[PDB]
């Protein structure tokens, strides 16, 4: 209902209500902006500081441009601060941006400097990114879904792939819409319990089903979307040169997509990697691989919208 | 007649008709904008996507503040893609740009980069300058001319370097608007006859002059305005050390203003490198390096404004 | 009375008078902006080049963001010229500029760089920080304290540290507002006479007081707002690995605050240092270590809306 002021630092502290709200707006504004064509100095007058830890482009791009279509001025900062090198305490430099942006993106290695960057800041504070989350991402992603099927109303996730910050975004928020989670990892990846017992928690209050096993062909049986993420996110190289070959047999292709259902589709938050996934499948028209992509514009811009204005959407809200 | 959506790669495929359009535009922004003073929003809510192979600064300042003059947000890239390290085939990274911004200024290498690049986007791609052509500056370039001679209607251009990207792209243009070329590169030079032909075949057809040889005081016979532009373009050391002394015999000074017409004036796109003209020169009155150089701007902004907006030029185009 | 188009390169060749302006506009901007919430384009269709010889972020993240809440465009360069490498003398660079950038913010090593860069400039250039002031500081400074005394009119301003840029700039302003400066730097870094033989020649025009010592404890002794900043710029390692313990006896901490006036206040361009300063005073709240810091934006908007714009300040003047 209200989010104005609201930091964003992960879906969990997140009612379903809100986080559908987002995605309204979102729709709103990629409709009436993208569809209609007009142009919404929303942020006109506003500034976002975007810390990012390490390069990382494509949100960026989409960020910056997203802020700036609604007229705002994204600003961005890498390592000018505690991220590579910083001889001052961020319980200060949150004072400065706090000064400086009127709202902070931040794409950081932990969540911990996170929370404390945001407690230490009237500021809200937006996780662009952390070690373990990825709200903004899921958020299109579901965007994307609805957009897709009109409703997330009760379709199953399938999550084929290690447990790292996605998965967990998905879990602190699929239920919350009403869909069905079916996470497989293998059985030295599982999601720290600490989460998936939160996950179990949310699905017995909302009567969506959870449930989670090593055997992919077992969670993406049926499965409406299934998604998947590539497991070497490039953590080392030891762990990886014989440790992700017990990490084999996972590689999502059609063979998947067939025990898929039949509404069957395709998220993957990029970039490539023909490690878990063929073209076969990734490039099926069954795949939102590109259109989730977009959608992370739209998504932040409400994000930030949501955050930082009194606006209200225009256009009835959309099925969910 | 309508630009919007097209992509400029080059003035090659485009009828001088046309480029004196975007001129036209470009004297109609300047002046509605420099000279009048107001403030003219066409880029607002519209993304540019500048990719830049190698560190170009002059011609980011100038497109960057141009596109944002104009209410545009510049987003400026550098090798986050397949110009250094890039692990995804550019023929996707255009999907992503596709959805991001909605125009992009690139300079790259290889124009074999461009063509696809665009070829497989659905967003007009500019060659903000190529190892084949450089159309945005010779833009510039021509409008300056128009500028101080109030037409361009027949004067002779005359070419003293090496056969660079630039030469090039005023061939494929001079003509059009029914300019004389007159080139003069080292026997060692010359451009690849592929192009040099088709500026043969632009001239027949429009009734314009066109030759060329390796004699310097010769294409700077009769020339209006003498074009140089520096040989050593850093390409090696070896090819210089002593192959850029087989080059010597050029460096365009007074002695050849001479020789130049009466109405003559002088052409470089920058930067100094007195290694093929002198103060002298170069510093004379007659010489419009600067404006040139200013020009960068109102031209790139007009093309932009050509290729994302259905604007029209309020001002009488001005006399080619 | 009149700015616009005036460069600002420091406070001495400077009318109290303006300055004040200044600041007024500052705190018309800050409460017209902050403080009202309204948007102001003041700055819309203008750009500024901003040049940064060393990677100063602070001040740039509040002009950029600041530049931009004005609806100007603010373009970032570092060394793309006379600053690391440049292969062109920024006599003709200066030129760019001017056709570029309608202003230019630069922060550079050495004041004659300045001069230059502005006597070869149809633009106004801004210190954006010299080896010998920094101007747009003390500008926040006096804001600040203008705001939390709601006057400066006669009150005297303790300075306790090395002789660098900021007390110079101090220097050639305090007495034109009719303010009282008492200096303290070690017996090794009173600032070249040259400038001191100059404020107090102000004092003298202006009836106010000055004189400087070796001893802290009486320079910050009447003193309403003690002033200090870090000896060590980290200009060498060997000039302070024990030259820096022959300025040892400084540290302000409230040992220095009890000498210190009941008004006092405390002042600092940070960053921390506890070299120079105990968590005691800087954290004490009568210390606008921060506020000094935020007000950097809203002097250095003033400041562009001063020389760019006739804008025109809506709200009385304050009362300095
Ligand atoms: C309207 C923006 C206000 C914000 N505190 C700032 O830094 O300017
Ligand atoms: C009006 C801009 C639309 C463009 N497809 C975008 O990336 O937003
Ligand atoms: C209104 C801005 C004019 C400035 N000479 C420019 O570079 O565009």
């Amino acid at each position: 209902v209200q989010l104005k002021g609201r930091d964003l630092l992960t879906l969990k502290n997140f009612t379903g209500e809100e986080i559908k709200y987002m995605l309204w707006l979102s729709a709103d504004l990629k409709f009436r902006i993208k569809q209609k064509g007009e142009y919404l100095p929303l942020l006109q007058g506003k500034s976002l500081g975007m810390i990012f830890e390490k390069r990382s482009t494509r949100t960026r791009l989409s960020t910056e441009t997203g802020f700036a279509l609604l007229g705002g001025h994204p600003c961005f900062l890498t390592t000018q601060d505690i991220h590579l090198g910083v001889n001052e305490s961020l319980t200060d430099t949150a004072r400065v941006l706090s000064s400086m942006a009127d709202a902070v993106l931040a794409r950081v290695y932990k969540q911990s400097d996170l929370e404390t960057l945001a407690k230490e800041a009237s500021i809200p504070v937006i996780n662009g990114l952390s070690d373990l989350y990825h709200p903004i991402q899921i958020l299109a992603d579901y965007l994307t879904l609805q957009e897709h099927y009109s409703s997330l109303k009760g379709l199953t996730l399938s999550w084929i792939g290690d447990g790292n910050n996605i998965l967990h975004s998905i879990m602190m928020s699929a239920a919350k819409f009403g869909m069905h989670l079916q996470a497989a990892t293998p059985k030295g990846y599982e999601p720290d319990a600490s989460v998936t017992k939160l996950a179990e928690q949310y699905a017995k209050e909302n009567g969506t089903k959870l449930l989670l096993t090593n055997d992919p062909l077992e969670a993406a049986h049926g499965g409406n979307v299934l998604i998947t993420d590539t497991w070497i996110s490039m953590g080392r190289e030891e762990e990886k040169k014989k440790r992700l070959q017990a990490f084999q047999g996972y590689q999502v292709n059609s063979k998947t997509a067939k025990v898929a259902a039949s509404a069957w589709t395709f998220l993957h938050c990029l970039p490539r990697k023909p490690e878990e996934v063929d073209d076969d499948v990734f490039y099926s028209p069954r795949s939102l691989v590109f259109p989730e992509a977009e959608n992370r514009k739209w998504t932040i811009m409400a994000v930030m919208v949501s955050l930082l204005t009194d606006y209200s959407p225009q256009l009835q809200k959309p099925k969910f």
